[PDB]
C-alpha cells in the first residue's frame, strides 16, 4: 500500500545505531495499515539471500523496536503480520547466523515474552523452527 521502494531503500541502507532503529522505525510507527504488507515484504526480505547477516540482525531490531511501539497505538495487525512471519524469518535467519549471533538473537527473542506482544501461538511456531535447524541429519 505505501512506498516499498522507500522500506527497501531504507533496509537496504540499514546501519547499526541507535539512532538509526528509531529513524526507520518511527516510519514504520506510521505504517499500520501496511501490516501485512509491510510483513510480507520484510520477511520476504529478511529470506532473501542478498541480504546478509548484518542486515537481518538490524532488521529485527528495527520490526521489534516498532511492534513494540504498536502496543502503546493500540496496533494489533502488527504483532499479527509480523508475528506470522516472525517464526519464520526469525527461525530462518537464525539457522543461518553464526552461534556468535545465535545468541544476540536468542536474547532479543525472550523479549517479546516480556513485552508481551506474540502468543503462545505464535511462540510455540518460533521454537519449532529452531528446533529443525537444531538437527543436521
Amino acid at each position: 500500500a505505501f512506498s516499498s521502494e522507500q522500506f527497501t531503500t531504507k533496509l537496504n541502507t540499514l546501519e547499526d545505531s541507535q539512532e538509526s532503529i528509531s529513524s526507520a522505525s518511527k516510519w514504520l510507527l506510521l505504517q499500520y495499515r501496511d501490516a501485512p504488507k509491510v510483513a510480507e515484504m520484510w520477511k520476504e526480505y529478511m529470506l532473501r539471500p542478498s541480504v546478509n547477516t548484518r542486515r537481518k540482525l538490524l532488521g529485527l531490531y528495527l520490526m521489534n523496536h516498532v511492534v513494540q511501539q504498536a502496543k502503546g497505538q493500540k496496533i494489533i495487525q502488527f504483532q499479527d503480520s509480523f508475528g506470522k512471519v516472525a517464526a519464520e524469518v526469525l527461525g530462518r535467519i537464525n539457522q543461518e547466523f553464526p552461534r556468535d549471533l545465535k545468541k544476540k538473537l536468542s536474547r532479543v527473542v525472550n523479549i517479546l515474552k516480556e513485552r508481551n506482544i506474540f502468543s503462545k501461538q505464535v511462540v510455540n511456531d518460533i521454537e519449532r523452527s529452531l528446533a529443525a535447524a537444531l538437527e543436521h541429519h
